[PDB]
């Protein structure tokens, strides 16, 4: 092709982009073979990659300019903010690959039929777009020369759409993916005798199992994420070359059927309803098996013994079934290659046999959490130098004794989780030597002593959770160093001192919970210098002085994102037990069983009966930024409520009860439109209930009793919804639910 042709083809494209600074070095009177994003061979344009650039233009621009370029052999416009839809066009016979993934291409999937113009196209990738389906299957895709086709993450909902894609032939198709859609029906790829890859995962398949025919070439089969309930073994029995089988997250039942093991490297039956015990016939895969996942089923028994021959198994996931017995380590030690071991949420029992130290050198994750082990945590653990182990999850078990200080020898450790045990002693100071550790969790134990000062040596620390222990002393000054700390929780201990003013230096602190301790002193106004704080719980303590009007400055300019994605539990306080205090207890809960929350009965008066909320952390705002939680009840605070309290929109809860807080309820409280709970009881508040609070349309719990309030209760809003008890012991008050104002 003439150089003249090439340059004009490419600059015409630039000259239709809203922002021409996206192709700043694309200029006329310049060989396009020097442009960023262009690839040439022998001075001729052969490929263009403009991915991840917000081109912000419609497909019609690409078809006329780029796809028309004679000689172009590949075009990559992934996440290039392309929109519009496909249509007929002149396609150079040279083009063999076209990647339009992660764009806004729209319209029915039948528009892709016009890509047949590209007589030589073999790789099409329109994933992560918004192409839908007409409604009734009508004809066929008719791109029968393709070898690779990805239609995943579109908006395709239909029946037998697969039959439509392969209607006119798939003799060349080696790779097919249509995951992330809502496609249901039957999958018949038996004529695609060359198919090696088939991903129909996360669809709406609920009837028959895909028909693979001779299945002579298939190496990768992923039908996970549907509602399949069929005899998949019969369909995959002829598959000689299968290397990966992912059927997880379906409605499968019964024991493990026979499987073709000759080539199997990965095998996941997880998140189904398989019963029974791990068959012995699965030994046939130990020659090839690299990853096994049987989690989230109803298997029982113990780790079979033939797993020693599985010398290649890099990961063993067996969690959330009903496996019992002592740690079958006599087998684990032959697993030279094991790097992830997850036996959590079963009923494995017994102590930790001594020979686990040898495996700590090969492993990267050990998860024995939520089982029934017991005895001391092996001190010698991580004696074998070069311990590459990164994650140690031993929580929710029956382990006892001091926390081994040898755990500092695992110098690559990144998360230590020994919560929900019966460990005594102190918190080892050598943990400060864990330079990379980011998560330290030891709550619900019997850990006496003080919080190690040597934690200052941990620059990576992000979460420190030591609730429900016998910890004492003051808050170590050394935590000021842990700049990345975003979740500190020290509730139900005997800690003392004041909140250090250096708490403000933590621009990443989001959750700070110090309830049921013996802290004291005026509330630090420096908390107002916390750019991430959304959860401040200080109930049941001896804090005094007034309340810093400065602590609410960050309202509106918070951005809490580090915190998203962590399992937790919130336990709502009933108004029954007077001993129970505070709005509720937010408590980290990664890898612990909710069924063992009964343990807290010995430390907590709260009657935790069907009042446990959970899930994974999910902050409402991204950068809007306001504090969501704020409890400070059962302290000795006094003074007047600053009008700055009403500056927190995303505030759900607000508990200031059982204090000495005086003055009139600021009229800004009504600006807390998210407020579901508002407690100000047992105080010295006087004046009237500002009519502005009738703007609060989401209040589900409210308590203003035992105060000096006087006057009428707003006839507007949710005040009539609540009972009298929430207003009693305020003689000056009147109005429904109280008596009318005589
Ligand atoms: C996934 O596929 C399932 C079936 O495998 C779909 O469920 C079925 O969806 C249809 C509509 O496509 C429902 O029809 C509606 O049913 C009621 C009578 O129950 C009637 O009010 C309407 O006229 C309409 O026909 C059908 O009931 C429903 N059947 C079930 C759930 O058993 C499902 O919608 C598909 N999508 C998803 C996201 O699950
Ligand atoms: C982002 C992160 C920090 C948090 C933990 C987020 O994941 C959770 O969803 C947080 C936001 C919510 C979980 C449950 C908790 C309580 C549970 C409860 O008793 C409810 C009673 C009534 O129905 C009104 C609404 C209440 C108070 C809600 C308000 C939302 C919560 C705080
Ligand atoms: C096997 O299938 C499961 C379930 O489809 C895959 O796990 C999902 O991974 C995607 C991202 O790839 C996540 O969005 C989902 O949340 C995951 N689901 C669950 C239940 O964890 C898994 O990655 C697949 N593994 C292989 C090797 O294909
Ligand atoms: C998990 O299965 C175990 C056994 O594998 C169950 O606990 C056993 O239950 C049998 C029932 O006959 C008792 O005879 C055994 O004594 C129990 N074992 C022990 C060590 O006490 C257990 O109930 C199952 N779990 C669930 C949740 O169903
Ligand atoms: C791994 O554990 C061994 C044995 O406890 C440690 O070896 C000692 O390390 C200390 C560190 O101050 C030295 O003073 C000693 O001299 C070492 N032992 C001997 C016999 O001299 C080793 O430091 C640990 N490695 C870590 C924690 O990374
Ligand atoms: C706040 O408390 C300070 C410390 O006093 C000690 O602790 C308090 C909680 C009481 O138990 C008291 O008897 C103890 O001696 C006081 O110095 C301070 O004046 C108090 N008030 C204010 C407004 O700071
Ligand atoms: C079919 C089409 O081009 N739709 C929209 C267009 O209306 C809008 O101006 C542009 C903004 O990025 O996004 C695209
Ligand atoms: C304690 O929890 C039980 C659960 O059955 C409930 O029935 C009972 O009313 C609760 N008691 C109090 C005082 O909250």
């Amino acid at each position: 092709q003439s150089l003249y042709r090439e340059i004009h083809q490419l600059i015409s494209f630039k000259d239709v982009l809203p922002d021409k600074n996206l192709l700043p070095d694309w200029s006329s009177n310049k060989n396009p073979c020097t442009f960023d994003g262009v690839t040439c061979r022998d001075d001729k344009v052969t490929s263009i990659d403009l991915s991840s650039k917000p081109l912000n233009v419609g497909f019609s621009a690409v078809s006329s300019s780029l796809l028309s370029l004679t000689g172009l052999e590949s075009l990559f416009l992934s996440n290039s903010h392309i929109n519009g839809s496909v249509s007929g066009f002149k396609c150079s016979a040279s083009l063999t690959s076209l990647d339009l993934s992660r764009n806004s291409l729209s319209g029915p999937v039948t528009t892709l039929t016009s890509l047949g113009s590209c007589s030589g196209l073999k790789f099409l990738n329109v994933s992560s777009n918004t192409l839908d389906f007409p409604g009734k299957v009508s004809g066929g895709l008719k791109l029968n020369s393709l070898e690779v086709l990805d239609l995943s993450a579109n908006s395709i909902s239909g029946a037998n759409v697969v039959g439509w894609v392969l209607s006119d032939g798939c003799g060349e198709l080696k790779h097919l993916a249509i995951s992330g859609n809502k496609i249901s029906g039957d999958v018949d790829v038996s004529r695609c005798v060359n198919l090696e890859f088939l991903d129909v995962s996360s669809n709406n398949f609920s009837t028959g199992i895909p028909f693979l025919g001779d299945c002579s070439a298939l190496q990768h089969l992923d039908i996970s994420g549907n509602k399949l309930s069929g005899d998949f073994s019969r369909a995959i029995s002829t598959c000689t070359e299968l290397k990966l089988l992912n059927i997880s997250s379906n409605q499968f039942v019964g024991p493990i059927p026979p499987l073709p093991l000759k080539s199997l490297q990965y095998l996941s039956l997880a998140e189904n309803k398989f019963t029974g015990e791990i068959p012995d016939f699965l030994s046939g895969a130990c020659d090839t098996l690299t990853g096994l996942d049987l989690s989230g089923n109803h298997f029982y028994g113990a780790v079979p013994p033939f797993f020693g021959s599985c010398s290649l198994l890099e990961s063993l996931a067996l969690s959330s079934n009903n496996f019992s017995g002592e740690l079958p380590m006599d087998t684990l030690l032959k697993m030279r290659g094991l790097k992830v071991l997850d036996l959590s949420f079963n009923e494995f029992s017994g102590e930790l046999p001594e020979s686990l130290t040898n495996l700590s050198a090969s492993l990267l994750t050990l998860d024995l959490s939520s089982n029934n082990f017991s005895g001391p945590i092996l001190p010698n653990l991580c004696q074998n130098p070069k311990n590459t182990l990164q994650e140690l999850y031993l929580q929710n078990n029956g382990f006892t004794g001091k926390i081994p200080p040898t755990l500092s020898n695992c110098s690559e450790l990144v998360s230590l989780h020994l919560s929900f045990n019966y460990l005594s002693g102190t918190i080892p100071s050598s943990l400060g030597s864990l330079s990379k550790l980011r998560d330290l969790k030891l709550w619900l134990n019997m850990l006496e002593g003080e919080i190690p000062q040597e934690l200052m040596y941990v620059k990576t620390l992000e979460t420190l959770i030591l609730d429900f222990n016998d910890l004492t002393g003051e808050i170590p000054s050394g935590l000021s160093n842990c700049t990345n700390l975003n979740w500190i929780s020290l509730s139900n201990n005997r800690l003392t001192g004041e909140i250090p003013k250096w708490i403000g230096r933590l621009e990443n602190l989001a959750i700070l919970k110090l309830s049921n301790n013996s802290f004291s002193g005026n509330i630090p106004a420096e908390l107002g210098d916390c750019r991430s704080l959304i959860w401040l719980d200080l109930n049941t303590n001896l804090f005094n002085g007034t309340i810093p009007a400065a602590m609410f400055k960050q309202s509106g300019k918070i951005a809490a994102n580090f915190i998203a994605g962590k399992r937790y539990v919130y336990i709502k306080n009933d108004g029954m037990k007077k001993e129970c205090h505070g709005a509720g207890n937010l408590l980290e809960f990664q890898g612990i069983r909710s069924e063992q929350l009964n343990r807290l009965s010995t430390r907590n008066p709260c009657n935790i009966t069907s009042r446990v909320y959970g899930g994974h952390t999910s902050p409402t705002f991204d950068n809007n930024g306001s504090m969501m939680f704020l409890d400070m009840s059962y302290n000795m605070l006094s003074g007047y409520i600053p009008k700055e309290i009403g500056s927190m929109p995303y505030l759900f809860i607000l508990n200031l009860g059982h204090n000495d807080i005086s003055g009139s309820i600021p009229d800004e409280v009504g600006d807390l439109r998210g407020l579901n709970i508002l407690d100000l009881s047992s105080n010295k508040l006087d004046g009237r209930i500002p009519q502005a609070m009738s703007a609060l349309t989401m209040l589900t719990e409210i308590d203003l009793s035992n105060n000096n309030l006087s006057g009428p209760i707003p006839e507007m809003g949710q005040f009539e919804t609540f009972p009298p008890a929430k207003f009693l012991n305020n003689p000056g008050l009147c109005g429904y639910p109280l008596p009318r104002c005589d």
